[PDB]
């Protein structure tokens, strides 16, 4: 068993007290209440992101580890965090993102964050059954959490076998969100995937420490037991510490306004 596997069922163990403890103990989080204000105030023009996915994909691109360019496509792009952010940088020419939208899931928000006009976001679309299309930059944040991680595991696998479809069609750069990267199904997918695709995985920060997941990223390399058993141990680390402290607080994303 993957030290991972151990990590997950001491989680599920804790009691709810101290998994509110622990979730988001010791991470980075960005403050997202003037974000928050400007959701339920409609304002489009302030550059906070719709979302805190748009500090995740920053904390990526910042250090290299994917460099979004030309086409980007954004699977399961949500309400439109990684796509508005895309769109703000001076290489990236075009974003489409799909997500399935509907009830219980995300729906794309409206902007104007810099460069919005080069961001269409499309609801009502399962990306599983959608034909692939052509992209320079690949990015996919899919995955719902699961206590059972067999669920994890299948879940995480249909992405991995999705997105293989998707890279074959010119795609130099990709980011793709690895939910659950400890069970055996998935570590077995991506030691192919890494032979055939490259990158490597690398865990945000950002992540909360009730969840595993991590990104697999073209500007990235290592071995990827090596990668997940490193957050495994730090997220049992952290578990097995008593004097809690909460998050490290950053500051969120700028985005700006206008057209580019
Ligand atoms: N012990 C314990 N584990 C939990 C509890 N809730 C969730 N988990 C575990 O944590 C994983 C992630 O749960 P989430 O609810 O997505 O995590 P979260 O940090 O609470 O994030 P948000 O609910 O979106 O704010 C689940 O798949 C479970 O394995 C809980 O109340 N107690
Ligand atoms: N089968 C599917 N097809 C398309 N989108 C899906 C999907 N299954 C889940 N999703 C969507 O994928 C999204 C992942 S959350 C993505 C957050 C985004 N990166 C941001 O920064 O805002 C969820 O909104 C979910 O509804
Ligand atoms: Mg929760």
């Amino acid at each position: 068993r993957m030290l991972g596997e151990m990590w997950k069922a001491q989680l599920n163990q804790l009691t709810r007290q101290e998994f509110m403890e622990y979730r988001r103990d010791g991470i980075i989080e960005v403050d997202r209440s003037a974000a928050r204000k400007a959701r339920r105030e409609g304002n489009v023009t302030g550059g906070h992101p719709v979302s805190r996915g748009t500090a995740k994909l920053r904390w990526m691109v910042e250090r290299g580890f994917v460099k979004p360019h030309g086409k980007v496509i954004d699977l399961g792009c949500g309400r439109g965090g990684w796509s508005y952010y895309c769109a703000t940088l001076k290489l990236v020419q075009e974003v489409k993102g799909y997500t399935k939208g509907g009830p219980g899931h995300e729906e794309p928000v409206m902007m104007q964050s810099y460069g919005w006009n080069l961001v269409s976001l499309k609801s009502g679309v399962d990306v599983f059954y959608r034909p692939s299309e052509q992209s320079d930059t690949l990015l996919c944040d899919i995955g719902e959490a699961s206590p059972v991680p067999e669920i994890e595991e299948a879940r995480t696998v249909k992405v991995l076998q999705m997105v293989e479809e998707w890279l074959s069609r010119g795609v130099e750069d990709f980011c793709v969100k690895i939910l659950c990267p400890y069970m055996p199904k998935v570590l077995k997918e991506l030691e192919k995937m890494q032979l055939r695709w490259g990158g490597g995985l690398i865990r945000v920060p950002l992540s909360r420490n009730s969840n595993h997941e991590m990104y697999w990223v073209s500007g990235a390399s290592g071995n990827i037991t090596n990668s997940v058993n490193t957050v495994s141990q730090m997220l049992i680390n952290r578990m097995n510490r008593t004097n809690r402290n909460g998050p490290k607080y950053e500051e969120d994303v700028h985005l700006g306004s206008g057209t580019r």
